[PDB]
């Protein structure tokens, strides 16, 4: 098994909008399958819950490009010295540098500010005299970029460029465009990092700049750039699309929206079912077997690129009964939306804070909130890694 069984690019927007039957037909055949992604990368998909969960945490599957037979491009090579693209001991050292910033209790201190951002965004949206807006434009995009920029020290005029870059690397026009985006962002971050030195800033990037300048063995200039990149990007498309994907799931399932409105203590469980049913990470980041790995008789060679397909894990009926049902009351324990094992999402407390506030705000403030679009007018991103919409037209009384 070297040739792909499927080119997901060829499957078009049908597969972007509703990839589940594809993954499930694969799962019926076996746990691992060669495919060519839309962007043109030949990779393995790992499907099925138990196998997904095990591969995510299995140290046989490195995240370090030194273990990949595909080389990094020059633009990619400027950015790979980050925790998500490292194994221990580098992963361990890098994540210790920021772990305290992202604990549930540290992130709790942002609640007043996150609440204020949401309320301001929601007030402005609610001023449309026709009671129609795009939820993606009004709320889901600007909330997470505001929060993460304040933390990191990205000046407000520089924030809109990240929507552009981050879209380019999710859904590029062509392979060139993703590579150009990366180089542009990378250049920008290097300049931003530079502009911090000697400036006595108190944001997280300023603190990391001093840490690296005081001792480059603790945080190298390449690691300094990779940390800035990963904290910005890793949390970005994900949080934005959690908010919009989840509100889409709630609004397209009126019984569940009604349940939640009648019992707002259902809120945490609802956001967990958003993650399970409509989470933004469709497939996890690249893994590379350090030696050939046998998965029930399918052998993945050492060095090949492996996607763990979280979306299909989440539709495995042995683990999530009646898996196509969006049920805010469901037991979502064991979902893989934030990963599992040493790379488990460091942003999860922050992501949950943002999405819980946002969902509750929309619900309490937008009476008769509803979709303003037939489900088939929506357009989805093709990338097998990220599940995401272009727009989300909504309406309220
Ligand atoms: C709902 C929104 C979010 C989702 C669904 C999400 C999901 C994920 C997933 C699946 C992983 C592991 C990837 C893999 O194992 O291949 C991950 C790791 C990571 N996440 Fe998130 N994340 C979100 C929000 C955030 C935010 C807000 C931040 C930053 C403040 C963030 C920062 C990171 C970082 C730095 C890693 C790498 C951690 C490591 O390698 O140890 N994420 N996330
Ligand atoms: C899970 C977090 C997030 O993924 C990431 O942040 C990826 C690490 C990140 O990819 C890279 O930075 C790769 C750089 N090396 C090639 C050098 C991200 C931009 C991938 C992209 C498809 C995405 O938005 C994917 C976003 C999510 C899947």
């Amino acid at each position: 098994a070297s040739p792909p069984v499927l080119d997901l690019g060829a499957l078009g927007q049908d597969f972007a909008a509703d990839p589940y039957p594809t993954y499930a037909r694969l799962r019926a055949e076996g746990p691992a399958h060669r495919v060519r992604t839309p962007e043109g990368n030949e990779v393995w998909l790992v499907v099925g819950y138990d196998r997904a969960r095990a591969v995510l945490a299995d140290p046989r599957f490195s995240k370090d490009w030194r273990n990949s037979t595909t080389p990094l491009t020059e633009a990619e090579a400027a950015l790979n010295h980050n925790m998500l693209e490292s194994d221990p001991p580098r992963h361990t050292r890098l994540r210790k540098l920021v772990a305290r910033e992202f604990t549930m209790r540290r992130v709790e201190l942002l609640r007043p500010r996150v609440q204020e951002i949401v309320d301001g965004l929601v007030d402005a949206m609610l001023a449309a005299p026709d009671g129609r807006a795009d939820l993606m434009e009004s709320l889901a995009w600007p909330l997470p970029i505001t929060v993460i920029s304040e933390l990191l020290g990205v000046p407000e005029p520089d924030r809109a460029a990240f929507r552009v870059w981050t879209d380019a690397f999710v859904f590029p026009d062509d392979p060139a465009q993703a590579q150009t985006a990366m180089a542009e962002m990378s250049g920008y971050l290097s300049r931003l990092i530079d502009s911090k030195r000697g400036q006595d800033g108190e944001d997280l990037l300023s603190a990391l700049v001093r840490t690296s300048d005081e001792d480059g063995s603790r945080l190298t200039s390449e690691e300094l750039l990779g940390m800035a990149h990963i904290l910005l990007v890793a949390g970005h498309e994900t949080t934005v699309n959690l908010i919009a994907n989840g509100m889409y799931a709630l609004l397209s399932h009126p019984d569940q929206l009604a349940a939640l409105r009648a019992d707002m203590t259902l809120l945490d469980g609802a956001v967990e079912e958003m993650l399970r049913y409509e989470g933004p990470v469709e497939s996890a980041t690249y893994r590379f077997p350090v030696e050939p790995v046998d998965l029930d008789g399918t052998v993945i060679p050492a060095g090949d690129t492996v996607l763990v397909v979280l979306a299909d894990a989440h539709r495995t009926p042995e683990r999530f009964p009646d898996p196509h049902r969006f049920d805010i009351r469901r037991d979502t324990a064991g979902h893989l939306a934030f990963g599992h094992g040493i790379h488990f999402c460091i942003g999860a407390p922050l992501a949950r804070l943002e999405a819980r506030i946002a969902v509750r705000a929309l619900l309490e403030r937008c009476p008769d909130l509803a979709l303003d679009v037939s489900p088939g007018e929506l357009v989805w991103y093709p990338n097998p890694m990220i599940r995401g919409l272009k727009a989300l037209p909504i309406r309220w009384r």
